[PDB]
């Protein structure tokens, strides 16, 4: 795969895994884990740079949530609904990773779509207009959602933890889509930085602050008196990395 690039691939395997593995872990989805599911959903529907039949598909989910008077939804409930939309021929029946493939089958896979995921949320929501307020609220529930999302749902609680442990620090301080977008890729790169040479690091993909300068030599300041990253640099860097454009379709 390439480094530089986003396969579309990764993302959907990544919405494929979210709705039947993750939302799956629960019987009955009731009480906060069901409002963060509403709105991780509602942005995903928004943001999501899905193709046509994806686009519809979350749309539609997203609809069948918010009419859903009941406070306590049973996943059978909410499994019919995926089946009925046809997540299947919308998304796939198997997870398919390119750039998120690991060198072995426990490496990898999911938690890197994962974040890819949130990141293209970050940039896409910091890509739209944003001046009008009622899309300017839409957009700054982006983060938080995200933050639902990981205490809610994903999988290794070692992984939720160290992320809202990031959350509770300092996310009350990000005021913008753009410093959401800064908030999300400095907060993984603490990440990055915990996990480097770990070993359950994947042999093949070392951890590295994240952009490389191979990958990304304008975005690293050389001065050792200045921030070690020009943000400016690396914020333009993240809305191309993360952008339709940059997307490779799965044809
Ligand atoms: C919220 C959260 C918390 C996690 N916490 C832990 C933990 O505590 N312990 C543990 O073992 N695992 C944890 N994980 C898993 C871990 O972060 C990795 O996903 C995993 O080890 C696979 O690493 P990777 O090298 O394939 O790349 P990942 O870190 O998964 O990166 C995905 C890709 O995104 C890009 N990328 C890298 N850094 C950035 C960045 N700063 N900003 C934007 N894009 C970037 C690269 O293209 C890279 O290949 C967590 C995941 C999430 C989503």
């Amino acid at each position: 795969a390439d480094r530089s690039k986003i396969y579309m691939a990764d993302l959907e395997s990544a919405l494929h895994y979210i709705l039947r593995i993750e939302v799956g872990r629960f019987p009955v989805l009731e009480g906060q884990r069901l409002v963060a599911l509403k709105k991780f959903v509602a942005v995903l529907a928004k943001y999501f740079p899905g193709r046509p039949l994806v686009q519809n598909f979350l749309h539609s989910v997203n609809e069948w949530l918010k009419r859903q008077k009941r406070n306590k939804i049973p996943y059978s409930f909410f499994k019919t609904a995926l089946d009925d939309r046809k997540e299947g021929a919308v998304l796939a029946k198997k997870v398919n990773w390119i750039g998120c493939q690991g060198s072995e089958p426990h490496f990898r896979g999911f938690p890197c779509s994962l974040w890819v995921l949130f990141h293209f949320l970050t940039v896409q929501a910091a890509r739209q207009n944003v001046d009008h307020s009622q899309e300017a609220a839409k957009a700054k529930e982006v983060l938080p959602a995200i933050r639902g999302y990981v205490h809610y749902f994903f999988g290794c609680r070692d992984c939720a933890s160290h992320f809202e442990q990031m959350a509770a620090a300092s996310m009350h301080r990000v005021g913008s889509p753009n410093a959401a977008v800064l908030w999300l890729w400095s907060s993984h790169n603490r990440v990055n930085a915990r996990l480097a040479g770990a070993p359950s690091e994947d042999p093949q993909f070392p951890k590295v602050q994240w952009p490389p300068r191979e990958l990304c030599s304008a975005c690293h300041n050389e001065r050792l008196d200045v921030p070690v990253w020009d943000v400016e640099a690396t914020l333009n860097f993240l809305k191309a990395h993360f952008s339709p454009s940059n997307i490779i379709l799965d044809f």
